[PDB]
RNA sequence: GGGAUCUGUCACCCCAUUGAUCGCCGAGAGGCUGAUCUGGUGGUAGGCGGGUCCC
C-alpha cells in the first residue's frame, strides 16, 4: 500500500503519530 | 548533546459514524474496543528506536 498506520476509535490514536 | 516538525512503536482520553466495515453480548433498542482502517500545529498527557532541520 501507498501508506499505513495504527489507529482504533473509542480507545487509541497516539499509538502511531 | 539539546529542541521541534517527520517517522516507527506501546498502556490513556477527546472529536468526526452525513467517514468505512465487521464481531460479541443483548427478545429489544441498546452496550462493548471487541477486531480493523482513516482523519484533527485536540492533549507544558508519558517512554523508546530511525530519520530530518536548527542550535
Amino acid at each position: 500500500g501507498i501508506s499505513y498506520g495504527r489507529k482504533k476509535r473509542r480507545q487509541r490514536r497516539r499509538a502511531h503519530q
